[PDB]
DNA sequence: GACCACGGCGCG
DNA sequence: AAAGCGCGCCGTGGTC
């Protein structure tokens, strides 16, 4: 009902827009409309008119900025309701949820897009009227940040499509013989993907122990966890996994991501979805780069095909030990502080106990396997689930879980303060007051309780460790465009950059004084920093 | 074609 | 699977 005017929209209207799919460097600009003073303003031709905007001001700002930077046009993104809903809550995860709870409806439409925002932008400021730390966050990390994320999506990624060609023939070749090991030790051929068949085969046929059962339906397992137990109780069980993981692996990365390089910059594209976790970390989708593989020969393979483009280089840059140096703050423990203090690293050290070696023995894939251990403990696995991810008697892991704590003695008084402060106010904090709602926190249900628990204190150690490489990410992008590199990946307390060879010593060394210089805190953040001509080379 | 739930699993 | 947390994507199996 808003009285329609003539394109343009005045400067500082808001944005509406409609594009043919949920991927701005994929999607057709379908429709464009504007919002202001009672008026909305619905653009002719949608590409053309982009040319008219200063900013995008509005509902998912950085997807239209990105499309923007497709087309050559600098649109940087400004005000987003859907940053201010997700401070505020960080339930609030997309604009379908937001408009009905702060009044209006998302719908497909531009100019109603764009009514929209404008209203949604009045309701939402003035519930943050007040909120001195979450508007400070807003103006100086998520604001600024978005614009951050949509140069970091337009640019992409060069990937070696050839090199990965080639990969799926090869481990194609070698699911074809474990498959058909597989079968042979079965008697039978059977969908091995499917595993309601591969239940049947392993418990009702062959007899083996079914260890655990699924959540939702009751049936009974056929985890990597359940089938690591019974590894040796038959060597089908061996094959099973070795097949799961090359499958695992050609399906979701080495198949797909060749198929995903952009026609017009040649490379690859992800998404950083700015509000989708409960915690203040961002996520990566269409593909997510978050996850990409690094653990087994084959994922190392896998992640050698990210590149740099011809006459550069990556920088890859890694916090070290990052939330328990997080929780060395947050807690005071000293003896935690002491031990970054002294630079001692606790992943090497459990690694240590782990495999029973000296600490300059530890490997990598050793050290590696230490950490979700030693986030593990931390944050609240049972005795029985150590026990059996390490392989030892359940007093040992009892006593590992024990000595853990007792090491840092203030931690658990640091939990048991978060969760207090929690149930008083319904929420918990980070360092820089992000909020997460908990409720159940008293809920009467004792699994629900200890499971909220859970959530609610590691919500201030993750989402401040969040909140910190989001800083830095903001301080650093300025500093890397006047040197001319680029920022490329965020991978939760990892930035890859691209720098012009000539350049990139110069990059990695003022991009780790950054980083390690976003925030002092009671304890020194160390960044370890490395150069290649691709991702794993990089990390070495 | 489009949904979706589930078990499962890659990374942080 | 189990008292780690935070994600997104896969194939299967099912429905419309
Ligand atoms: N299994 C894991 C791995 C990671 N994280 C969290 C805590 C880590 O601190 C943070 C970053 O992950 P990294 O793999 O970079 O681990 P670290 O930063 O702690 O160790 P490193 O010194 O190897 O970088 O993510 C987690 O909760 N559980
Ligand atoms: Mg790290
Ligand atoms: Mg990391
Ligand atoms: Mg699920």
């Amino acid at each position: 009902a808003l009285e329609e005017a003539p394109w343009p929209p005045p400067e500082g209207a808001f944005v509406g827009f409609v594009l043919s799919r949920k991927e701005p460097m994929w999607a057709d600009l379908l429709a464009l409309a504007a919002a202001r003073g009672g008026r909305v303003h619905r653009a002719p031709e949608p590409y053309k008119a982009l040319r008219d905007l200063k900013e995008a001001r509005g509902l998912l700002a950085k997807d239209l900025s990105v499309l923007a930077l497709r087309e050559g046009l600098g649109l940087p993104p400004g005000d987003d309701p859907m940053l201010l809903a997700y401070l505020l809550d960080p339930s609030n995860t997309t604009p379908e949820g937001v408009a009905r709870r702060y009044g209006g409806e998302w719908t497909e439409e531009a100019g109603e897009r764009a009514a929209l925002s404008e209203r949604l932008f009045a309701n939402l400021w003035g519930r943050l009227e007040g909120e001195e730390r979450l508007l400070w966050l807003y103006r100086e990390v998520e604001r600024p940040l978005s614009a951050v994320l949509a140069h970091m999506e337009a640019t992409g990624v060069r990937l070696d499509v050839a090199y990965l060609r080639a990969l799926s023939l090869e481990v194609a070749e070698e699911i074809a013989r474990l498959e058909a090991e597989v079968f042979r030790l079965a008697g039978h051929p059977f969908n091995l993907n499917s595993r309601d068949q591969l239940e049947r085969v392993l418990f009702d046929e062959l007899g083996l122990p079914a260890i655990g059962k699924t959540e939702k339906t009751g049936k009974r397992s056929t985890s990597a966890a359940v089938l690591e137990a019974l590894r040796e109780a038959h060597p089908i069980v061996e094959k099973i996994l070795q097949y799961r993981e090359l499958t695992k692996l050609k399906s979701t990365y080495i198949d797909p991501l060749p198929d995903l390089i952009h026609p017009r910059t040649g490379r690859l594209h992800t998404r950083f979805n700015q509000t989708a976790t409960a915690t203040g970390r961002l996520s990566s989708s269409d593909p997510n780069l978050q996850n990409i593989p690094v653990r087994t020969p084959l994922g190392q393979r896998i992640r050698r095909a990210f590149i740099a483009e011809e006459g550069w280089l990556l920088v890859a840059l890694d916090y070290s030990q990052i939330e328990l140096r997080v929780l060395a703050h947050l807690s005071g423990d000293e003896n935690l502080i002491r031990v970054f203090q002294e630079g001692r690293d606790i992943h090497t050290e459990t690694a240590s106990w782990m495999f029973g070696v000296p600490r300059e023995a530890v490997d990598p894939l050793m050290r590696r396997a230490a950490k979700t251990i030693n986030f593990g403990v931390l944050y609240g696995m049972s005795a029985h689930r150590l026990s059996q991810e390490l392989a030892i008697p359940y007093e040992e892991a009892q006593a590992f879980i024990e000595r853990y704590f007792q090491s840092f003695p203030k931690v658990r008084a640091w939990i048991e303060k978060t969760l207090e402060e929690g149930r008083r106010r319904g929420y918990v904090e980070t360092l820089f007051g992000r909020r997460r709602y908990v409720p159940d926190l008293e809920a009467r249900v004792k699994s629900v309780r200890e499971a909220a628990e859970r959530k609610a204190f590691n919500m201030p150690v993750q989402g401040t460790a969040a909140d910190l490489m989001k800083l830095a990410m903001v301080k650093l992008f300025p500093r890397l465009e006047e040197m001319g590199a680029r920022m490329l990946l965020q991978v939760h307390d990892e930035l890859v950059l691209e720098a012009p060879k000539e350049r990139a010593e110069a990059v990695a060394r003022l991009a780790k004084e950054v980083m390690e210089g976003v925030y002092p805190l009671a304890v020194p953040l160390e960044v370890e920093v490395g150069i290649g001509e691709d991702w794993l080379s990089a990390k070495e």
